[PDB]
């Protein structure tokens, strides 16, 4: 099953860590927790943004160009990326934007973190149809000493 995982600010704006105005370690534990022991697919820009493979995960980079790093698996199409995952129960898509767009139509679940924050940004999570997805989990949290802003984890499943 393919799942997408992302953190959204006001308006579906998503962005790179450094581009993030917020500081939410709880959001990171959540991402860690939901992606550990699974393959994660991401695009070039996001790869470079992270700069090191993520541990305890098979890291697949969807890129149109040859790869310049032997620590990860490089693929060139969506179908290749999915075949590179092998037979597993859940594949995790970690963005970026384009990547999110291409996999949504095949995804069966979405793990989203809604952050109580307005930020001007270049990109957005694809617009998905609410009638087609069921919110089966949700949990809001106020900000705090570690967490800079309020946020809400939600998990939806395609109906
Ligand atoms: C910032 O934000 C924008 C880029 O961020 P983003 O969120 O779009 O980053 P991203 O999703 O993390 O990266 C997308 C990139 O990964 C590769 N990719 C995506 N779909 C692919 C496919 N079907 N086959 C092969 N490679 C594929 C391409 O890299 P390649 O360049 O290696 O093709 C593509 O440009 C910019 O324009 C910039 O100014
Ligand atoms: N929930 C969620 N939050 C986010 O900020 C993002 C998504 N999803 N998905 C897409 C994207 C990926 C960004 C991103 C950047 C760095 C690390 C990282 O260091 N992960 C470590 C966490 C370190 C720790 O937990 O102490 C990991 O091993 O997962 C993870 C994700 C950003």
């Amino acid at each position: 099953m393919i799942s997408l995982i992302a953190a959204l600010a006001v308006d579906r704006v998503i962005g790179m860590e450094n581009a993030m105005p917020w500081n939410l370690p709880a959001d990171l534990a959540w991402f860690k927790r939901n992606t550990l022991d699974k393959p994660v697919i991401m695009g070039r820009h996001t790869w470079e943004s992270i700069g090191r493979p993520l541990p305890g995960r098979k890291n697949i980079i969807l890129s149109s160009q040859p790869g310049t790093d032997d620590r990860v698996t490089w693929v060139k199409s969506v179908d290749e990326a999915i075949a590179a995952c092998g037979d597993v129960p859940e594949i995790m898509v970690i963005g970026g934007g384009r990547v999110y767009e291409q996999f949504l139509p095949k995804a069966q679940k979405l793990y989203l973190t809604h952050i109580d924050a307005e930020v001007e940004g270049d990109t957005h999570f694809p617009d998905y149809e609410p009638d087609d997805w069921e919110s089966v989990f949700s949990e809001f949290h106020d900000a705090d000493a570690q967490n800079s802003h309020s946020y809400c984890f939600e998990i939806l499943e395609r109906r």
